[PDB]
């Protein structure tokens, strides 16, 4: 009993652990993940910066960044409104920076963006960023509530 | 060494739990589920009432329920045509109740509504309720078949 | 005590494998499986017939392959542009065959079709399927790259 008992148990969850794998992965394909690529999801709700960082964090995922022109049109394909990026300049005004560490690589802003706007009355300029329908950037207050996109690996 | 074996595959099955309910709330999110709100999903296959709840209940969920607004505006949203809902008057006529316990508090009933039409030929009268694509509700037989929505907990 | 630990180790396995299905049921119901029917999902991606196949594969799944004219529409509706059909003629020309096995039985040919084309260019004639916009058929190259679109039993 016991030592057969431990390694059956031993295999039972081998095999659960392979089945939760194909769940996951039948699941990101059902959510149109293509292969070898990031893949973008939203509930479509709005809500402040910080609220969207510490969801996507809690599904083990990041707040959106287009890394090129072909990941900012995935994203605005995903947000279909004004989502936040995972790119900010809260830690040395006028210097843009992923969530992830690092300055950008790529970008899009828009016409005269981004300029620290202190007008939205929220307080503050503006330290992050949102990609609106066009696909354009602009940097806006962390305050206001923009649709939350999480990123997973490719 | 039995124990050490015994207590690795204790971790390794508290890992799987951890991993299950991260896809759960993935999944949940990528279906729209709204922070600190109910969830409401379709299939979009119609069938009469205990079906319905029987559906439901193998997902361990309940036939939707607009509890208030926005929650009614979420079923109408995601149902797209009629649909039941937790809601019957089998105990008294007229005096609705929620499926889950409780007489009925906020409703969206149309004009004329409820009518209570026994003439069918189908069985009785009209004792369940379905919402229809203008959010209004209508009394109808529980034998009718309608789309199947259940809601998850918030 | 060894033997207590065990036994709930078992209860606890069992629970995570009833969680599991749970999950996989209410996955199977958001992406639009009717009860006691099979099911189609994409991620609308557009690759080579063996990819699909291999992809498939990878989830426990089947392409897509319509039986009747439910089906048809079924996954014509699902893949919403065209996409491999798990059906194909490359074991012996002209005779269409189902990857699963089997002579073909219902078919939904263009008019003109299949006429195992080598105009095309990746060389070779068609002996693959795609069912197009309007839900017909068109054999077509297996090279060639159409929507992914795999099945899973009822
Ligand atoms: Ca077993
Ligand atoms: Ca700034
Ligand atoms: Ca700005
Ligand atoms: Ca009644
Ligand atoms: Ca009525
Ligand atoms: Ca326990
Ligand atoms: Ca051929
Ligand atoms: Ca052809
Ligand atoms: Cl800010
Ligand atoms: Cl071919």
């Amino acid at each position: 009993a016991i030592e057969v008992k431990l390694a059956n148990m031993e295999a039972e969850i081998n095999t659960l652990k392979s089945k939760l794998e194909l769940t996951n992965k039948l699941h990101a394909f059902s959510m149109g993940k293509k292969s070898g690529k990031k893949f973008f999801v939203t509930n479509h709700e709005r809500m402040p910066f910080s609220k969207v960082k510490a969801l996507c964090s809690e599904l083990r995922g990041t707040v959106a960044i287009p890394r090129n022109a072909e990941e900012n049109k995935a994203i605005q394909e995903v947000a279909k409104t004004s989502a936040f990026l995972g790119i900010t300049d809260e830690v040395t005004e006028g210097q843009f920076m992923y969530v992830t560490g690092g300055r950008l690589t790529y970008s899009n802003w828009k016409k005269d963006q981004p300029d620290d706007w202190y007008g939205h009355g929220l307080g503050g300029g503006e330290d992050c960023v949102t990609i609106v329908d066009n696909g354009l950037w602009n940097d806006i207050s962390c305050q206001a509530s923009h649709t939350a996109v999480c990123e997973f690996p490719a």
